[PDB]
C-alpha cells in the first residue's frame, strides 16, 4: 500500500539539493530612489517541533490563526523564548546523512499584514536579506518560492500578486535543511528571519543592477572608471554623474579620470556618484583602487600593504544574529581605535549595510561566502558537499549571490569561497565562476593547501616558525611542480591566528616581527573579534554570559564560542589592548639618554601629518615636564630621529640615582577623525629610569621566643607552623609557595606533538601541582646585627603520592620598621610524572590575609594585566585600582589579573597599608582562592570570603594560544629550577 | 641558635625505622587458664590535628583532663565522628618522602581507669591486638613502650608498674607514621585502637609460648605430634594430654599416633588438647595435616587440593576495622554455604579469634603479613622500604609477629610475606626467617615473579590464556636457568582473580575449567569477599553506602573499594550466587532423555555420603514429580552414572511437543553441618524441554487509517512517528532500538593492549551510543491474510555528527488477539569512530510504558540476573518478582538486572498484564531510564518517574572483569552486525 507517514512533501523540499526556487536574479544591494517599505516590526509567530506536526491549517491566509503570538522581525527566534540557542563548534547537532534532516526540526511560521499604496504598482518585489535556514514564502496565499543560503539575499517578484491596500505575507521557516550541512560554522545555531524584509517598487525604465569598476593607475594618478547598468539582465542607457570629479559619462563605457585621490583603509577617499535612467536613480560611493599580486606580494595602488585584521562574526548577546546598526557603527569605530585596518566576514556575508561603513571608515575586507562543511572532516570528508556533483548548483548559487550583492564596494579586496569546507569539484566551480565574473579581486580559500584554485596562499594558526619559513619562501615543495611554482609566486595570509580565547593571546609579537620583515607575508586576522556570550539573568537579577551547554544542548562545545578580543557587549579584553600596541602603525624608540626618539612610519600610504607627537616625564610626585614636538612629516615606510626638548634630557641627567622616572612619547590624532576624537592615542614608546634595588633592612631586632608564638619586630610567627600569623597588625592566615594557577582556556588545550598530548591543566592535575602540601623541617634563629637576629624557617613542598619536591627556606630580617624576606627554592628529586617532565606555572608566594583589600596600587606595568608573552599594551607607570577592577571578567573564570614587572605595591587593608618591594615580581590580588577560581564555571560562582589572596611571583609561565594553535613559546615556558629572591615588607598605618 | 619548632621529639619517634620498643617477645595467641581482664569498654578520647599541637599537659595521669570525651575501645575512631574515613587505592594520601610524616597527622589520646585485683600480682602484662598505626603506651604515668605493625599484637610487662586497685592506662595514637609507608593496602585509612586490650596475669611456673607440630602420614594413617612449650624463651617441662587419642606425653618430644583422622577444609577434624605446667594450662585444638609440594603440585595429606577461595578484608560499614564476632561467624558460614573452602587474609593478619573459626569450619588459609608498599611503584620503586636496609628490622619484626601468633593453627597452609611490596633484600630476609622458623608451611609472595624466595608461583589477574599456558608448564622461561628450573617445579596459584566489582565478574567458568584440567593449577582467590561500603544516613533517614570521595578526601579512588561478592552488610551480590555454582564440588550432568545423571565427585578427600540426591520435574502448573535417589558413595575424583526413577523418563516421553518442562537434580546436605542445615543445596544440574517457538499471529486484521493515528487490532500508532502509542490499552510513550547500556564498573576500566586503551564507556560516549536518534523513512501497509494487512515502519538510527547508522524496519501483524512484531536491523556505513571499531552493548528494544509495573514474571533463567559470561547460578525455571527486586543494589548504580535466556515474560501493569514471547531474549524492567541510571552516583539518585522501562534484547555483550584484569572474552563481545528477530505481544486484562 501507499505511504502513510505525514509531512513527506515538506520534508522532501527541505532535503532538496536545489537552491531556492522562484527568485529574481541575484544583484547588487543598491541605494535607490525607488519607493520602498520596510516590513520590519511585530509579526505573528507559531512554532512547531517538526514538519510532520506543523499544521496545514490554511494559516497563510492570516484568518483564524490559533497558536500565533507576537514576535519581532528581524529576530533569531530562540533569543525570544522560542526554543533555545544551541552551540556546536565542528560537530553537527544531527546525524550526518545528507541531505536528510532529523525529526526534531523547529518549524517557525511567520505572518504579517501590511498596506501597499499605489506607488508599488504595477511592479514591486519582496526582499529578504537573511533566513536561517530554509524559507517558504507566500503572499496573499500565493507561493512566491523558497530561500536557501541563510546569510544571502533573496528577492521575489510580487507583480500581480500584491494587491492595493491590505496584503498578507506568510513565511514558513525550517531551522534545519539540506543547507544545514553547508552552514556548519563555529557559532550558535539560530533559526529565524534575522535580517530586513523590504517591499520595493520597480518602476518602468529603472535600474536592476549596477557593477562599478574603479581602478587606480599609481604611476599616472589616473582613475579608471566604468559603471555598468542593466535592467532585466540587459545593459541599458544610463547616465553616470560624479560631481566632485566634473564627470558625466554613459554607463558601460570605460574612461580615464586625470587625477583621482585613491582609496585605502588609511585614506578611504570616496566620491559620491549617481547612475540614473528615466524611471530610477541609484546613489553610489566610488573608491578608486586597484589590487594586484606581484613579486609574491599582495598590493593595493602599487604598494604592498600590511593587513592588521580581525575575524568578525555577527552576534549580539540578546538578539542573536541581529546586530543593531548602532552596535555595528560603534564596534567598527572601536576597531579603528585599536589600529585594526582589515576585517574578514567569518564565515558568511554580513548585513548588507556593513559594506558602506567599511568603505567609509576604511577597512580592507575579505568578503567570505556562506559555506562551511567542517563536520564532514571527522569521517575523512566522505560525503563532503564540496566534492559532490549533486551540490554544484547550490554552491555556485551561494557564491553568485555573495559576489553580486557586494561587488561595488572598494573595501572588498578579496573574495573568499568559504571556510573549512575541504577540497572538491564545487569549490573549483565557485572559483571559476568568480574569476570570470569579477577578475578585479583575488580569490581566497584556506581549505585546499595546494592553492590550486586561489590567488593567495592562506593558512590558519600556522606556527611562528612555519610562518618564518613561508615568509622567506623556503617552505617545502608541493608534490606537483606546476602547483608548487604557482603557490611560491603567491603572497601569504594568516586568515586566522593568535586565537584570543580567555587569558591571552600570547606570541603576538613574534608573528608581527615576521610580518614587518618579510614582504610575502600579508599579515593576519585574529580569531576572533568578539565572544558569542549570550546574556542569562538569574533570580537575583544578576546578568552573566552563557555559552555552550548552558541552554540544555545534548551535544555542545562549551565556552569555545567565547573566544574573542571583546566580550559580547564589545567591552575590550586585555588581549585587545595588547593587540592595538602590537599592530601600532608607527614605531617610537625613545633614546636611553632622553635626548630624542627614533620614529618609523609603518603606514603604507599616509605620512605622519595626521599625528601630534607629545612627551611627558612622570615621577612619584606626578608630571615633571611635558609638551609637543614638531615632526617634519615622515613618508610611509621611512624613518627619522626626532630631537626632544633639552629640558627632558637635562631632567634625566639631574635625577638622583635610584629615583624612578618614566619618559613617554605618544602619537595622537591632531584632529578629530571619523572614528575617534583629537588626542586619541595611536602609538607610543617609553624610556624608564628604574627605581633602585630595595635595601634589605638591618637585622637589628631580635626574636622573642614564647611557648607557642615568636615575635620579630612587627612579624608574629606561629611556632607550630613557622609561618607568620600577623605582620604590623594585619592578620596572616597562611603563607606558602605556589607553583600552579587556575588553568586558562589555553591550558585546557592539547599540546600537540611529542609523546605527551595531555593539556597542561591535566599534566598539572596528574602531578599534584593543584594540591601542594608543606612539611616543616625546622625553625632557628641566627646572629644578626648589634644583638639582632634573623629567623630561618625551613620547609619542604610536595604533593600526596609524589616523591619530587622543593626545599623552601624563608629567612626573615627586620629593623623594627621594614621586614626583609629572602626565599630560597631548591629541587629535591626529579620533577617527572607519568614519564614526562612537570612544568610549573609560577615560582611565587601566596599571602592569605584575614582582612579585605579595598585598593591596590603598584609601580610597574599597567593598567591592565601582563604575562611574559603578553602585556605589550601595559606601559610603565604608577597605577592604582579598586580590588574589583584588578580582576578580568572572562566568562569562564580562570587565571588572570597578574601585573608582571612590578617593582613595588601597596594594598590598602582598610585603615592600614601593606607595602611590598623587590626586584621585578608579578602582582595579583583577589578576594577568593585559586580553588574557587578554578572550580568556577561562570562568574556568579566567584564569592568573596572576607580574605585577601596576595600573589608575589618571582617567575611566571607564558599563556600562549594552545586552545587553538601554538602553545607557549620555548623562551616563555617555566621548567623546574632552583631560585632565590628577596622582598621587603612594611605596614604603614 | 637552637631549634624553635614544636613537637620535634614526638615526630622524631614517628619517623623512626625501628619496630616497637619495650615489648615482650612475640608469641602465639593462646587460650590459657591464667587470669585475664578485658579493658574493652568506654574510654576517654581527645583528638589533636598534629604532633606539634598535641598537648603535653600531663594527661597520662588521668587527672584534670580537658577536651576528652567518651569513645568505645576497640574502635576505628573516624567511624565515631572524629575526623573522617579516607579511601585511597594505590596512591599515598601524603607526600612520599619516607620516613617523614605530614603536618596534618591526627593524634588520638586514649585513656581508661581500671581495677586490678590480687590475681594480677606479682606479674602481669598488657596486650594490644591492634593499633593503627603508631601507639605510645603509659601505665600510671610510666612509659611502657611503643607499637609498630598496625594489625599485629604487642604485649608489655606491667610487673612493678601495675598497682593493686586503681590504675590509669594512657595511649597516644598517631594515624600516620613511618609505618604508614609499609601499610598502603587498598582500603580505608582508619586510625584507632581497633582490637582487644587485655590485662593478663602471668603466674610463676607458667607457659609463655607453645608451638604445635601435628603432621599426618597418609600412607600409614599415623599422626606425627610434637608440642613445644617454653617460658621466658626456654623450653620447659610441660605435660601434653589429648584425651580422645589416649595420649599423655611430654612437651618437646615427637611421637607417632597410630591412627589419626586427618584435618582438611572438607573434614576439619580437631582434637582437643591441653598443655600444662605447674602454674598455667593452655587449651589447644590440634588438626593433623601435612603440606607438601611434589610434582609441581600443592598437596595436603598426600593429595592435590583445589583452592576455592576469597580474599577477606576486615571491614564493617559502621565500625570500620572492628568486625563483631557475630558478623565474623555469620560471614564464614555464608562462605561455606557458597562452596568456598579457602581464605587469604588480604593483606594483614586478621583478628586472632579468626583462626580457631577457620580451624573449626574448615578453610585452607593463606595467612598474610602486614606489609604493602604499593605507592612506591609509580616512581619505579625508588625508595621502596622492601629493598632499603634501614627497614630490615621493621619488616622482619612484622613477619616474626605474624608467624608466631598463628603458627599453631591447622587451617594456615601458607605464610605470605605481604602484598604489592615490590622486590628487595628485606623480603628475602622475611622469607629466610620464616623458612628457618617454620618449615612446615610453604611461603607465598606474588610481588617477585621470579619466585626466588617462595615455594609457590603466584600471580594476580593473569588472563585465562596465560593461566592455561602455566597449567601446562609451557610459559616462557626466566632469564636465569636456575630460577626458571625452580619456578617450573612450583605449583601455581591466582592469589587474586575475577575482580568482582559491580556487575560481574565475567569469565569465571573459563578459569574453573583450567583449574580442573591442570594439576599444577592450585586454584584462585576471588578479589574480594566484601565491599568496603560505609553507611551514610541522610536527613530523610534513608541509608546508603558511601565510598571514596564521599568523606571530603583531597585524594581518593572513588568506588574502587566497593568491589566485592557481598555488600558491607554481607548481602550477596549476584556474582557470589554465580561463584557458588562455578566452584560447586560435585558435577551433575542430567541426561537429555531424563533416564539418569552423570555424577562426578570433585572433592579431594570426602566421598558423597554427606549428600542427599533429589530430583524434581516442574511444569507451568507446578511440580509434576519429585523424590530422592540412592547413590552408592562416590570416591573423591571419581565418577558414576545414576539411574533416575522410571517415572521421570516416562514423564518426559509423554510431554506433548512444545510444552516446557524442567528436570532438576540437586545435591543437598543430608544432615545439619556446622555451617548449614540439612537440605542446604551444594550442587545441581538440569535438563530442559524448551517451549515451542512462538507462532506469528495470522495477519487477519487490517489497519485503520486516520488523520493522525493508525489502528491495527489493539495497537494504536502515531502517524507522525510510526511508533505505537498504546497496545491493548496500555500507553506506550516511546519505542526504539537500543545499542548501549549504562556503563558497569568494568566498562569504566581501560582495555589494555591494542592502540585503543579508552574504557569501553568512553568508546561508547565518543561514538554517540548514549545519544541515539531515529529518523522516520516511511510507513506502509501491505497485504496480509483474508483482507488483513501488516504495517511496516522503516527507520534509521544514528547519532549526531556520525555518518554510521543502522536501518531498522518494524513489521507489525495481528489477528486481533496477539501482536506479531518482526524487527530487522541492517548496518549502513562502517561503525568506526576515532579510528577504531565501535562495539555494541546490545541489540534490543526499549519500550517506555506510561504506567507503573508492580510485578514481573518470566520463564527462562533465574531468579537473579544473567549476562552472556555470567549467570552460571541462574537456573532454568519460572520466576516472579516485584519490580523493586528485579534491580541490583550496587553502590554506584550501573547496568544490571537483565535476565538472559528468557522465553516469555509477563509485566503486571496494575489491572492489565502484558505478555512477551519470542526466541531467547534478555529481559530487564526498571522504573527509571538509562540516563538516570548512568547519571546516578549513589542509589538515592535513582527516582521512579511513573513509567515502565522494558528492555527486550536479542543480543547482549558480556561484562568481563575490565575494572581490574581481563575484559570481555572474545566469544562474548558484541561487534556491529545485521540481525533480525521476532516477538509476540499480548495484553490480557
Ligand atoms: O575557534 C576556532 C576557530 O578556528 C577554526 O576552527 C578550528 C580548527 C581549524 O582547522 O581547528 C580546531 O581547533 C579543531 O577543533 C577548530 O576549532 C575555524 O575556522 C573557526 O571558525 C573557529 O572555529
Ligand atoms: O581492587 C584491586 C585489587 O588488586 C590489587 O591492586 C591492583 C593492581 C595489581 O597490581 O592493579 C591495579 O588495578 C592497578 O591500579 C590495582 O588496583 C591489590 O593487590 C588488591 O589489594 C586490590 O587493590
Ligand atoms: O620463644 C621460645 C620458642 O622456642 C621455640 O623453639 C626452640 C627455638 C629456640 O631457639 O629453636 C628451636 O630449634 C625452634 O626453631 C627450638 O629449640 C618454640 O618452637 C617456640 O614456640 C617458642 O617456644
Ligand atoms: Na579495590
Amino acid at each position: 500500500g501507499r505511504s502513510l507517514e505525514l509531512g513527506a512533501a515538506d520534508i522532501q523540499d527541505l532535503e532538496s539539493f536545489e537552491a531556492g526556487r522562484g527568485a529574481l536574479p541575484a544583484r547588487a544591494y543598491l541605494q535607490s530612489d525607488a519607493p520602498r517599505l520596510s516590513l520590519n516590526g511585530e509579526w505573528q509567530f507559531r512554532l512547531s517541533p517538526g514538519s510532520r506536526v506543523a499544521p496545514d491549517d490554511g494559516w497563510q491566509l492570516g484568518e483564524a490563526l490559533n497558536g500565533f503570538e507576537s514576535l519581532p522581525v528581524p529576530s533569531s527566534w530562540p533569543m525570544h523564548g522560542h526554543g533555545a540557542p544551541a552551540y556546536t563548534n565542528v560537530q553537527f547537532p544531527f546525524a550526518v546523512e545528507p541531505p536528510h534532516v532529523p525529526e526534531a526540526n523547529p518549524i517557525g511560521d511567520h505572518l504579517v499584514v501590511f498596506e501597499a499604496g499605489p506607488e508599488f504598482f504595477p511592479h514591486a518585489l519582496l526582499r529578504f536579506d537573511g533566513i536561517e535556514s530554509a524559507g517558504t514564502v507566500w503572499l496573499n496565499g500565493v507561493e512566491l518560492g523558497t530561500t536557501r543560503g541563510s546569510r544571502l539575499a533573496h528577492e521575489f517578484d510580487v507583480s500581480g500578486i500584491l494587491e492595493q491596500g491590505e496584503n498578507t505575507l506568510a513565511v514558513r521557516v525550517a531551522q534545519f535543511s539540506a543547507a544545514s550541512y553547508v552552514e556548519d560554522q563555529d557559532m550558535w545555531w539560530l533559526p529565524g528571519i534575522f535580517r530586513d524584509v523590504t517591499l520595493q517598487a520597480r518602476p518602468a525604465a529603472g535600474i536592476d543592477d549596477v557593477f562599478v569598476h574603479a581602478g587606480y593607475d599609481h604611476i599616472t594618478g589616473e582613475g579608471i572608471l566604468k559603471v555598468e547598468a542593466s535592467r532585466g539582465g540587459q545593459a541599458i542607457d544610463a547616465v553616470v554623474r560624479v560631481p566632485e570629479l566634473a564627470l558625466e559619462l554613459a554607463a558601460g563605457t570605460e574612461v580615464r579620470v586625470p587625477a583621482v585621490e585613491p582609496w585605502s583603509a588609511e585614506v578611504p577617499k570616496l566620491y559620491e556618484a549617481a547612475v540614473s535612467a528615466a524611471g530610477e536613480s541609484v546613489a553610489l560611493q566610488i573608491g578608486f583602487r586597484s589590487i594586484a599580486i606581484e613579486d609574491a606580494q599582495f598590493k593595493v595602488n602599487g604598494r604592498r600593504i600590511l593587513l592588521r585584521g580581525v575575524n568578525r562574526h555577527e552576534h549580539h548577546p540578546r538578539l542573536g544574529r541581529v546586530v543593531p546598526r548602532d552596535v555595528v557603527e560603534a564596534e567598527l569605530r572601536l576597531m579603528k581605535q585599536h589600529n585594526i585596518n582589515a576585517i574578514r566576514t567569518s564565515h558568511y556575508p554580513p548585513h548588507p549595510q556593513f559594506l558602506a561603513l567599511a568603505d567609509q571608515l576604511g577597512f580592507y575586507v575579505v568578503l567570505e561566502c556562506d559555506l562551511e562543511t567542517h563536520g564532514f572532516e571527522s569521517a575523512g570528508w566522505a560525503q563532503n558537499p564540496s566534492d559532490d556533483p549533486q551540490w554544484e548548483d547550490a554552491l555556485v548559487d551561494r557564491m553568485r549571490r555573495t559576489v553580486e550583492r557586494d561587488k561595488n564596494h572598494a573595501s572588498v579586496v578579496m573574495w573568499s569561497l568559504g571556510n573549512e569546507a575541504g577540497t572538491g569539484r564545487n569549490l573549483a566551480a565557485m572559483s571559476r565562476w568568480t574569476k570570470d565574473r569579477d577578475p578585479s579581486r583575488p580569490i581566497h580559500y584556506e581549505g585546499d593547501w595546494s592553492s590550486e584554485h586561489v590567488d593567495v596562499y592562506s593558512r590558519m594558526y600556522a606556527s611562528q616558525a612555519e610562518t618564518a619559513l613561508i615568509g622567506q619562501g623556503i617552505e617545502p615543495a608541493l608534490n606537483d611542480a606546476a602547483l608548487d611554482a604557482r603557490r611560491r609566486a603567491m603572497p601569504f595570509v594568516l586568515c586566522q591566528y593568535v586565537h584570543a580565547m580567555g587569558n591571552g593571546p600570547g606570541g603576538m609579537s613574534e608573528y608581527q616581527a615576521l610580518f614587518e620583515k618579510y614582504p610575502r607575508l600579508m599579515g593576519g586576522f585574529v580569531w576572533e573579534w568578539l565572544e558569542h556570550g549570550i546574556t542569562v539573568s538569574t533570580a537575583d537579577g544578576v546578568d552573566h554570559y552563557g555559552y555552550g551547554g548552558d541552554f540544555g544542548e545534548e551535544v555542545h562545545d562549551g565556552n569555545f564560542v567565547t573566544d574573542g578580543l571583546v566580550d559580547a557587549d564589545r567591552r575590550p579584553r586585555p588581549g585587545l589592548l595588547d593587540f592595538k600596541k602590537v599592530i601600532e602603525p608607527l614605531r617610537i624608540d625613545v633614546a636611553r639618554d632622553w635626548t630624542g626618539f627614533t620614529l618609523r612610519n609603518g603606514q603604507d600610504f599616509a605620512d605622519t601629518s595626521a599625528f601630534s607627537f607629545r612627551y611627558e616625564v612622570e615621577a612619584d610626585g606626578g608630571a615633571l615636564d611635558g609638551g609637543t614636538v614638531d615632526v617634519a612629516p615622515v613618508a610611509p615606510q621611512s624613518e627619522t630621529v626626532v630631537e626632544l626638548p633639552g629640558s627632558v634630557a637635562a631632567l634625566a641627567a639631574g635625577l638622583s640615582d635610584g629615583r624612578p622616572a618614566v619618559l613617554t612619547v605618544r602619537a595622537v590624532l591632531g584632529a578629530d577623525s571619523a572614528w575617534a576624537d583629537a588626542g586619541h592615542e595611536v602609538a607610543w614608546g617609553q624610556s624608564v629610569r628604574e627605581p633602585g634595588a630595595p635595601v634589605p633592612p638591618a637585622p637589628v631586632e631580635p626574636v622573642q621566643v614564647q611557648d607557642s608564638e615568636l615575635t620579630l619586630g612587627p612579624v608574629v610567627f606561629s611556632r607550630a607552623t613557622g609561618m607568620p600569623t600577623s605582620i604590623g597588625g594585619v592578620p596572616v592566615e597562611k603563607l606558602g609557595l605556589t607553583l600552579w594557577w587556575a588553568p586558562t582556556d589555553n591550558d585546557l588545550g592539547r599540546e600537540w606533538g611529542g609523546a605527551d598530548e595531555r593539556p597542561l591543566a591535566t599534566q598539572w592535575k596528574d602531578a599534584g601541582l593543584n594540591r601542594l602540601h608543606t612539611r616543616l623541617l625546622g625553625i632557628s634563629a641566627n646572629p644578626g646585627q648589634d644583638g639582632g637576629e634573623t629567623l630561618t624557617v625551613r620547609t619542604r613542598v610536595s604533593a600526596a603520592d609524589k616523591q619530587y619536591g622543593v626545599l623552601v627556606d624563608y629567612t626573615w630580617s627586620t629593623d623594627g620598621e621594614t621586614v626583609g624576606l629572602r626565599t630560597q627554592v631548591r629541587r629535591d628529586g626529579t620533577w617527572v610524572n607519568r614519564g614526562f617532565e612537570v612544568e610549573w606555572a609560577r615560582i611565587g608566594l601566596e599571602f592569605v590575609l584575614g582582612e579585605e583589600t579595598e585598593l591596590v596600587s603598584w609601580f610597574g606595568q599597567g593598567p591592565h594585566q601582563s604575562y611574559p608573552d603578553t602585556g605589550q599594551g601595559a606601559r610603565a607607570g604608577w597605577f592604582s585600582l579598586p580590588l574589583a577592577k584588578m580582576d578580568v571578567e572572562y566568562v569562564r573564570p580562570q587565571e588572570c589579573g597578574a601585573r608582571s614587572g612590578s617593582r613595588s605595591a601597596a594594598l590598602q587593608l582598610g585603615g592600614r597599608t601593606l607595602e611590598i618591594c623587590g626586584d621585578p615580581f608579578a602582582l595579583t590580588v583577589r578576594p577568593y582562592s585559586q580553588d574557587v577560581l578554578d572550580a568556577a564555571a561562570h562568574r556568579p560562582d566567584l564569592k568573596a570570603d572576607g580574605r585577601t589572596y596576595l600573589y608575589v611571583d618571582h617567575a611566571l609561565r607564558g599563556v600562549g594560544t594552545a586552545a587553538c594553535g601554538p602553545g607557549v613559546l620555548e623562551q616563555y615556558r617555566l621548567k623546574p629550577r632552583d631560585a632565590d629572591f628577596i622582598l621587603t615588607l612594611k605596614v604603614r598605618s
